[PDB]
C-alpha cells in the first residue's frame, strides 16, 4: 500500500510450489513399474554423501575457524564446532546413521578419497555457491540487511524525539499566526531513485519554502503548496535523511555496496519503517510517509495524500 | 588490533583446508589403486546431481520471485532468474554439462537420467521443508560479511556519511581554537570514539567512571561537543574530546525492543563488527588523516586507564 | 546515446553465441554415436591439456618477475605467483586434477605424460619466442574497456574531478546573478560543454562557424566563462554558457608527438570512449543536477544548429 | 634514478631465463630416446587445434562485435574481422594449413566437433583467463594504462606552459626580496602513497610557508625547508595533482578502481613523467621530481636533492 | 550604487562601480571616497584634536 514497487515481505511460494511439484514428484515414480528396494537405497545413499560431505565442509571450514577461537567464540571450542557443523547432538547421529546403513548397504573406502575429493571441487571452483535470491530471503529473514539497521537508527534516533513535540509546535504556529491552518502530520518524503536535493523547489519549482516551525535543537520547513499559482494546502515536508546515506554510499568505491543493491536496499527502508511506525506509540496519526519514484508533480502527490 | 577480543577479517584458511585434504585425497585415491577411468566418472556423475539439484532448487526458490517481479525486479524476467540461477549463460552451460554427463554415461550405481529426474525432485522437496539443508551460523556470518548484509555495516557507515565526514574536517580548527583560547595543560588534536563492546552507553559519561569529567563545551547546525579531563590520582593526567557511539546505543535499544528480531547474540557481533568497519572507514578516509583515534573494550577494570595510554 | 558513432559498452554476446555453438556441438556428439566413455575422458583430457601447458608458461612469465619483486610486487613472492599464474588455490586445484588425470587415465591420442611434458614445454617456448599465441586487439579492447585499461577513463575522471566537480555547483548561481543584474533575452541555466570528436579544438569558439560569436565573459579559482550569442538568420535564437572540453584538445596534442605512441585512430578510440566515460559520470554524479549538458557531434553542417536544438 | 620503488621498465627476463629453461628441457627430449616421426605429428596437432582454439575464440567474439561495428569499426566489416581474427589472411592461412595437417596426420568429424564444443566451455567458464601479470605486461607495452593518461595531459596542460616562465618568475622573486635565494627549479613532489594534504605543513612541520611567487592564473607557493629549527633550503613545492586525482579516483565506485591500481599507477605515473621530462625540451634541470614512500623525513628529503 | 569588480593591479586597488537607474545599468565609473574628509571626521571625533564640528565641516569645504 505503501507504493506499486515496494517489496512485500516473502510469502511460501517456494512451499507451496514444491508442495505441488511433490504431489506431482511423488506420482512419477509410480509409473516405473519398479519396486521401492532400490528406490529407498538410493535415497537413503543419496543422503547419506549429503552427510558425510556436510561434515567435510564443515572440517575444512573450522581449519579457518581454528585461529578464530579467541576472535568470535569466547576462547571456546564447543562453540566453534556448532557454528560451523550446526546442532552437534543432531548432526552427530546423522554422522553415525549414514556410515552404519552405508556398510550394510553393498566399495568402502574408496568412496570417502572421492567425497571429500569431491567437497574440495565445491570450496575450490564454488560450484555449490549462493544464488542471491536466496541470499535476499535468508538475509531479510534473519534481518541481515544494511535498510534495517538505517531504519532503526532513524525511528530510535530521529523520528521517536521529534513527533511527541510535532503536533504542539504545529498547533502553536496555527494559533501564532492566521495564515489555512498547517496539517498536524509530518509527511515524510521517501524518494525511491534516493536523489535527494537540498531545496525542495529542485525537485518541482511549484512547491515553495514558506516558513520555518518554532522549536534537541530541531529544524523543519512549511511549504506553501501551490496548484494553478494559489495555495491549496500547507504542511510539513521532510526528506528520510538515510536514503542520501544510502546513496552516498553506492557512490563510495569503499561500501560494496552498488546501484542495484542501493535500489533494492533503500525499498527495504521505506518498508522497514512502515513495519516500525505502524507500531510505535509515538505515531499517533502524527507523521505520514509518503514515497515516489519518478518514472511526476511533487506538488499534487502531497496534496493527494491531503 | 584495536582489541584482543575483535574479529579479524576471514583468511584463506578454507582452502587452506581443502588444498591440504585435497593432497591426502590424491595420495589416498593412488593409494588405493582403484580403476583411474571410472574415478572420474563417478566425480563427474556426483557433480551432475549437484548441479541438476541446483535447479530444481532455483525453481522452487523461483515460483516466489515471480510475484515479486514488478515490485523486486523491476517488471523483468531476466533480473528474476539471474537471482535465482546465479549467471544464467554461466548456469546453462552447466546444466548441459550436467545432462549430457548423465544422459547416456556407463553408470555402474546411479539411476537412469530420466529414473534421476524423479529422484530428484522429491529429494529436493524433503530438504525445503524439513530445512535439512540449513545454513550453519558460520557461513551465514562468512557470506553476509564478505557481501555486505550486516547490519552493522550500515550502522558504521551512517555513522560516517552523516556524522563524521562532516565534523572532522573542523575538528582540528576548533579544537586550535579553544586551545590558543585557553590553559598555557592543552587539549589533544585526535577525537577520541568510545566503542564499549557490551554497549553499555550511560547517558552521562562521568557517570562510568570518576576518573573522566565533563570539563567544557567545545565552541561551534549546532555540533555540541564535550571536552573531558582523566583525573589519574587527582591530577590532570590528560584531556580530550571524549564521545560515546551513537550506533552502539541505538543497537542496545535495537535488542530490547521485540519488533526488531534482534536478539543478544547478535548484538555481540554487531557490537564487534561496527568496530571494525569503523575502523576500516577511518584507516583510508581523507577525513580520518589521523585525525581520530577509537578506543573498544569489553567491561568484565577502569575505563580511565585505557584512555589514558591512548594518549 | 550522445552520438550515433559513440560505443556502447561491451555486452554478453561472445557468451550468448558460445551457448549456440555448445548447442550445434552436441547434436554431432550424438549423431555420430562414437560412445561416451571415450568422449568424456578426451574432454577432460583435452581440456588437462591446456591447462598443464599454463605452468611452465606462467613459469617462464615468473622467470622476469623474480626481480620485479623487490619493485612491483612488494617484496612478496606468492603475491608475484598469484600475478602469473591466476588464483594459487584454484589454479592448482585444476593443474592437480589434470595431472592426476593424465598420470593415470588412458591417452589414447597424444604423448605419455612423461613425453607430454617434453613436448609441452616445447610449444609454449615456441609461442613465447615467436609470439604465435597472440592477442588479437578485439581480445585487449574488450579487457582493456571491461577492467579499465585506457588512458580515456583517465582524463575523464581527472575532468570531472579537477574540473567540473568544482564549477557546477557554482555554475547555476553566477547564471542567476547575470540574468537578474541584465535586461538585454536571457542566459540557459546549463553549460553545453562542446566534444568536437575529432579534437579539432580551435582556440576561439566564434571561428568555428559564424552563427556563434561572442557576447561577454560571464562575471564570476578564477574561472573565465564566455557566453555566446547564437545567430540564427541574424536573429538571436538563444544564448547559452558554451566552451570545449580540454582534455579533447590534451588527446589531440598527444597524438602529435612521437614520445606519446598514441596514433591517429588510437586518438579516435580514446575520444569516444572519453565522452561515454563523462555522460556516465555526469548522469550519476550529484553535481550534474540538470547543470550541465554535452554536446558531442563528429565534423562530417553548422555548430550553431545542435547547440540550438538542445535549447 | 628517481627511486627503488619505481618499477623497471620491463626487461627480458622471460627470454633471459625460458631458453635457459628450455635448454634445460632441450636436453631431455635426446634423453628419452623415441622415434622423430611420432613426436613430430603430435606437435603439428597440437598447435592445429590451437588454430582452431584461435578462431572459435574469435568468431564467437565476431558474433558480438555486429552491435559495435557501426561505432567501432565505423560501419566496415573490414575492421570487424581484423579486430577479433587479427590479419584476415595471415590467421586464415594458418588454419587451412593446420587443417590440412590435421587430417593428413594419423575419426575425423566427431574430433572437429569436440574441439568446438571444448572451446564454448573455455569462452562461457573463462578458464584459458588473462593473468594479472600479462594484463600489465600489454597494456604496458600498448601504452594502454589509466595513469599514463594523467601523465601526458598533466605535460601538455600544465608543466608545458609554465616551465619556461617560472625561471623567470624566481628570478624576480629573488632579486626583489634579499637574504637566501630559492632553487630555479620547480620540486614535484609525487607522495606514493598518494596522501596529498592542501598544505606542506600538515604532512611535516619542518616545512614552512614562505610567499606566493608572482603570475590564466597560475599560483606557485615558495615553500621553507627548516633543519634544526634554522633554514636549510627554499624551493618552490607543488604536488603533481593527477595523484591527487588518482587517491580520489580509486575512492568513487563508479571509477571500478582499485586500491592497488591508485598504488600501481601512481608508480607508472612517476615513471611516465620521467621519461616525459628526460627528453623534453621545457626540462632544463628546472624541474627535479622528488618520490617518496613511507614503508621519514620528508623535509630532509628535498634537502638531499639541494 | 552596485559594486562591479577591481581594477587590476606599492600596490593599488581601486573599485569599480555599477551606476543603477531604475533597476538597469546606466554607467560604469571608479568611485572612492577621499580618504581624508575620513581623517577630518575622525580627528573632530577624538578630543586631542582641539577640533570641533564646525571647523570639521569649514574645512571639508576647504579640502
Ligand atoms: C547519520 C549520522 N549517524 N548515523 C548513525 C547510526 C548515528 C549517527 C549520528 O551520530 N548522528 C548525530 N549525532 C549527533 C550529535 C550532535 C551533538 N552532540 O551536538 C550533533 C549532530 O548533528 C546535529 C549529530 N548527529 C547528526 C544529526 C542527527 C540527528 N538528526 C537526524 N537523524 C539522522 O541523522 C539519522 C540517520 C540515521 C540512519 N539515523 N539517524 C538518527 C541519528 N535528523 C535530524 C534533523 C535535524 C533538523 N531538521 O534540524 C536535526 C537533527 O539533529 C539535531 C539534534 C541532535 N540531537 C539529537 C541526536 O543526539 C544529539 C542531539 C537530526
Ligand atoms: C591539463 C593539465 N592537467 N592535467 C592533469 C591530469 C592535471 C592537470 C592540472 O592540474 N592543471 C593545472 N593545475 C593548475 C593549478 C593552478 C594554481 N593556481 O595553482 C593554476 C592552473 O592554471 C589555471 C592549473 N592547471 C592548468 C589549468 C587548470 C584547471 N582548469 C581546468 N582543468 C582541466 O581542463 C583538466 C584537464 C584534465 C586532463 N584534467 N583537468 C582537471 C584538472 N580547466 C579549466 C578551465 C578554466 C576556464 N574555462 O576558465 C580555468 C581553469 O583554471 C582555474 C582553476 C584553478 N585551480 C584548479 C585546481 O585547483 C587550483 C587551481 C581550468
Ligand atoms: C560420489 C558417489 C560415488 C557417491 O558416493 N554417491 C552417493 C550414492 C548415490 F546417490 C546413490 C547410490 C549410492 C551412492 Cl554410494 C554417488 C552418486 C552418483 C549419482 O549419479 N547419483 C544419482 C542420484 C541418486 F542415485 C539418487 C538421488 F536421489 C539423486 C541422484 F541425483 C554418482 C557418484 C556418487
Ligand atoms: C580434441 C583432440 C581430439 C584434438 O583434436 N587434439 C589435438 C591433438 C594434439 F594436441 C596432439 C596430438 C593429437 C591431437 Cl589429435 C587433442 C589433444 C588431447 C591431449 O591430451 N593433448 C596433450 C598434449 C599433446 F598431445 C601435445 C602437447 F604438446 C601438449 C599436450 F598437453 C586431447 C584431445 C584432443
Amino acid at each position: 500500500s505503501l507504493h506499486p514497487s515496494i517489496p512485500c515481505p516473502r510469502g511460501h511460494g517456494a512451499q507451496k510450489a514444491a508442495l505441488v511439484l511433490l504431489s506431482a514428484c511423488l506420482v512419477t515414480l509410480w509409473g516405473l513399474g519398479e519396486p521401492p528396494e532400490h528406490t529407498l537405497r538410493y535415497l537413503v545413499l543419496h543422503l547419506a554423501s549429503l552427510q558425510l560431505g556436510l561434515l567435510l565442509n564443515g572440517v575444512c571450514s573450522l581449519a579457518e575457524e581454528l585461529r578464530h577461537i579467541h576472535s568470535r567464540y569466547r576462547g571456546s571450542y564447543w562453540r566453534t564446532v556448532r557454528a560451523c557443523l550446526g546442532c552437534p547432538l543432531r548432526r552427530g547421529a546423522l554422522l553415525l546413521l549414514s556410515i552404519y546403513f552405508y556398510y550394510s548397504l553393498p566399495p568402502f573406502t574408496w568412496m570417502l578419497a572421492l567425497l571429500g575429493l569431491s567437497q574440495a571441487l565445491n570450496i575450490l571452483l564454488g560450484l555449490k555457491g549462493l544464488a542471491p535470491a536466496e541470499i535476499s530471503a535468508v538475509c531479510e529473514k534473519g534481518n541481515f540487511n544494511v535498510a534495517h539497521g538505517l531504519a532503526w537508527s532513524y525511528y530510535i534516533g530521529y523520528l521517536r524525539l521529534i513527533l511527541p513535540e510535532l503536533q504542539a509546535r504545529i498547533r502553536t504556529y496555527n494559533q501564532h499566526y492566521n495564515n489555512g491552518a498547517v496539517s498536524q502530520r509530518l509527511y515524510i518524503l521517501l524518494p525511491l531513485d534516493c536523489g535527494v536535493p537540498d531545496n525542495l523547489s529542485m525537485a518541482d519549482p511549484n512547491i515553495r519554502f514558506l516558513d520555518k516551525l518554532p522549536q534537541r535543537v530541531y529544524s523543519n520547513s512549511i511549504y506553501e503548496l501551490l496548484e494553478n499559482g494559489q495555495r491549496a494546502g500547507t504542511c510539513v515536508l521532510e526528506y528520510a535523511t538515510p536514503l542520501q546515506t544510502l546513496f552516498a554510499m553506492s557512490q563510495y568505491s569503499q561500501a560494496g555496496f552498488s546501484r542495484e543493491d542501493r535500489l533494492e536496499q533503500a525499498k527495504l527502508f521505506c518498508r522497514t519503517l512502515e513495519d516500525i511506525l505502524a507500531d510505535a506509540p509515538e505515531s499517533q496519526n502524527n507523521c505520514r510517509l509518503i514515497a515516489y519514484q519518478e518514472p511526476f508533480s511533487l506538488s499534487q502527490e502531497v496534496l493527494r495524500h491531503l
